[PDB]
């Protein structure tokens, strides 16, 4: 099974993570989890954050730029993905494709029925590859650029809403990670 932890930033997506890793194999299951972007790993990735930084010039002005960045970075590893699915019984990803659809529209001012959306799925998923994942968790939190922060948390609640790639599950911060763990799995 394939699962992928999405939400903004200071979420606590990485304790999430943790504590669904923890139920899993308490339930008998083996776990691997991945987190991107791999910064430090992949330079597209590194490109795109000294970007956010304000290096390249004006690569961060560009949202369809830097969103193919951050699909040039999880590509690459699509044969890792693979491979941990084929390893072991529940792979979770911290991050995976629809953050660059709900950061893309939120940066567009346009919902997850809208062109950019659409785009990462014909780039990501078809184009590129990557697998589709089994599931979808949204942490959304009540706080972890605000305004931007905070649309891009409602365009994530759309994408849920909508079954934007596959199915989903919005969580709180203290979701029961046992009972989240027996819903996931099949
Ligand atoms: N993974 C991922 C991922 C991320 C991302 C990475 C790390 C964190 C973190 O460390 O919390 C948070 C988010 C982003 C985008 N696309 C992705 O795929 C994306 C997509 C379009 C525009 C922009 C943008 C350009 N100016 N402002 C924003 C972004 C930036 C954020
Ligand atoms: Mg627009």
């Amino acid at each position: 099974m394939l699962i992928a932890i999405e939400g903004v930033d200071g979420a606590g997506k990485r304790t999430l993570v943790e504590k669904l890793s923890g139920a899993f194999r308490a339930a008998g299951r083996s776990v691997a989890t991945l987190a991107f972007p791999r910064y430090g790993q992949s330079v597209a990735a590194d490109i795109a954050a000294e970007a956010l930084h304000g290096e390249h010039g004006d690569l961060a002005s560009s949202v369809y730029a830097m969103a193919t960045l951050f699909a040039l970075d999880r590509a690459g590893a699509v044969h890792t993905i693979q491979g941990l699915c084929r390893g072991y019984d529940v792979v979770i990803l911290d991050r995976y494709v629809a953050s660059n659809a709900a950061y893309s529209a939120a940066r567009l001012h346009e919902n997850a029925a809208g062109k950019a959306a659409a785009w990462v799925q014909r780039i990501e998923f078809a184009r590129l590859g990557l697998p589709k994942p089994d599931w979808q968790v949204l942490l959304a939190v009540s706080a972890e650029d605000a305004e931007l922060q905070q649309r891009t948390g409602a365009v994530y609640a759309e994408l849920a809403a909508q079954g934007w790639g596959g199915r989903w599950l919005v969580v709180g911060a203290d979701v029961d990670p046992g009972r989240l763990a027996a819903t996931l799995a099949p």
